[PDB]
């Protein structure tokens, strides 16, 4: 089953940021994802994100048409996740 | 939520700067914020600056047309804080 | 003989992956594969893959049309092995 | 408020100096002044200068078409200064 | 007397492989073969190969107009074995 | 108050120098001068200057149309200085 | 006189060698034979060779068009030598 | 006072030196002339000089479009002296 | 005198060697041969030598338009010997 | 007053010599001559010289058309000497 | 007096040397030869030589149109030598 | 005085040598000549040279074009020298 993540994506000072693209990595072989897959991901001008994420662990990169990689950490889903925003994995206590 | 700041920054001859730029480069990723994304605010002709500011650690850094960057320091907004000046911030005990 | 491997092969925000090309490659020849030889199929545009596989061991690569060469790991299909995802293979205990 | 720093600008000839400029590096975070921000100030044809300081600290650099600029060396204003020279701060018991 | 070596070649897909060369370099002098002589015998489209070997050691080479020579074993014929194929004798006990 | 400095400007031989320029250079900031400002003026042509030059420490420099800059000394103007020569002040008691 | 050898010139495969050159090199000098003096001659499309060879010891070169050249080994003709194939030279004990 | 200075200029074979030219470079501050300043004096074609030096110490240097400037010696006009010839000055017990 | 050494010349394969060269660097001072003379011999078509050589001690090189000058030894004629081949020499007991 | 140097140049062989160049280099500045200052003369075609020479220490140097400057030696021509060649003077006891 | 030496000058295949060419050095200057001077002759289209040779010690050098100078060796002639061949001075007991 | 040395000049083979030049390299000051003055005596061409000789040290130069200059070597002649050939003074007993 895919997780839904869903959310707005917001700079520092309150402004949906634009250009962007989420980019998840796979780092290790899954029941259903095989490694060193990337899914890739744009937000609409609003910063409305939702993707159907498969259980596993993964790499979040962003990139923002001007922006190095920004590694913002390594996310992680069981089976006893629940719907959620992506900054919740991101400052989940791992 | 989001802080309000709001003021003007000037000189030591007390004058309004011209053509610069404030950026806010978020260096700890929150529920908000995604780690190493920048918002920048342009003041008006007469040097005077608003923005909302959501909560976290920044770092902040002011662009001059034509001079280097310049590192101002960081600063960081609790939940506790009240609106008032960027220079506030930049002086609060650390 | 030739165990049957199927599947659809999707990323981690449950898209099929286009362009891709799997490899087998025989790392220890046996009575039917000669070592050193390679053996690749393009899965459709759906993402599902359908191989008839020798038994022995092998290696396993992932061509995507822009990435380097990923190395997904190595499968060892013995004599008893029962058709199923090659995902379950790399996932198998060693 | 802003000290108001007035005077006349001379050479070692007792002539007045032209084609100058005179600008104040702030060197620390103020209440009003944020650090690394130069304000220049032109003195007329018989040297005249007058400027409106903030308070805190700053290195006093006089740029000349000529010489490389001579820093002159570091003023502070707390909240007890009068109206005076530049010369006087230069020359201030710190 | 010229032991028949007969078979099909087959990559790790279980299908037939094609454009090859099966070399056979001989490391040592025999009574009817001297050193380092090599036999070229292309297969069919069907993967279908016959060789008529002399017996002796060899090094057989599989050239694939792709990945470079692939050194898949050394072989050996002696004066009681039986008519086989290729596979086998790399198998083989030694 | 300004110490006038007159005289005539000979060489060795007895003839005066043309094409001429002294200049003063103030090693140390004063009340009333401002720390490496230079002052200048070309002799006529009879070797005859007059100054009317600062009180403090000052280097000076003898220029020459052709020869490379020429370093005369160091002159201190007190508060006690009376008027006179240039000549005298480099060669008075230090 | 000059021991006989004849023979076919057959490869690990069984067939016989084209553009192939025989050449015999004399390593020490003989009654009948000059130190480093080296005779060739071409064997047939069937692979047949027929030489008269002096007594001594030579050393023996296969020169194949297009490959490098090859060291068959060394043989030495004695006074109670039979006529032969080349190959039982090379194989005979030494 | 200025003291001076006359002769003729001869060479070893009692002859007068042509294109010469006698230069006094002032090695100490004076009263009267300021140091490292060069006074030149070119004789006639008979080698005549005649010059009106003022006290000090001077080095002479001889220049002849030719060998290189020569350093004949220091000089000292101390306040006793009465007008001679330049050898004089040279040869004297310093 | 002169003894008279004459042959045949055979390679290896018992065949005349064309387009050769005989000889001879005198490597000692004799009666009648000053120290490195060199005198040259061509055989026939048919392999056939004959030359008259004076007593000494030579060095004998075969050159042939191929292969670089063979050195094949030293020869010493005396006051004993009788006419013969090259060959002889080569192998005679010194 | 000068001492009269005359004579004639000659070579080994009893010769004049042509294109000649005396030249006398005075080493001591003296009473008459200052430093490093020479004198030349050339003798005529039959190698005849006569000059006057000052008092002093000086270095002889003769100048050939082609050759490369000579240094003959010194010369101490003192109050008390007497007319002669220059000869006398180079081989007079030191 | 000069020592007669005739003779012919052979190679070690019995022929005359033809563009040759002996040359004598005088490697010690005598009564009547100086040091390091070469005298040489030519023999004649048969290979005769006849030189007339001054006493002392010489080094005889061979050379010939084509080979690089040789160095025949040396001889020392007498005024107890009798006329002979050029040889017998080479090989006499030294 | 002027010794003559007169003599015939002639090579090892009984010859006169032509094109030479005798030239005498003075190394100690006399009271004729002075150090290192060169006087050249070309000889006809049946190798007479008779030269007069002013006597001292001198070292004798052969330049024959060809062969470099030859130190022949060191000729003294005293005052009791009687005339003769130049070999003579080189082979005289110093």
């Amino acid at each position: 089953m895919a997780v839904k993540i869903s959310g707005v994506l917001k700079d520092g000072t309150g402004k949906p940021v634009q250009n962007c693209t989420i980019q998840l990595k796979a780092r290790r072989n899954s029941t259903t994802v095989v490694v060193n897959t990337v899914g890739s991901e744009n937000p609409d001008e609003a910063g409305r994100y939702s993707m159907d994420v498969e259980y596993g662990q993964y790499s979040v990169i962003l990139q923002v048409d001007g922006f190095p990689p920004s590694h913002a950490g390594t996310i992680t889903v069981y089976e006893d996740s629940q719907p959620g925003t992506l900054n919740d994995f991101l400052c989940a206590m791992t």
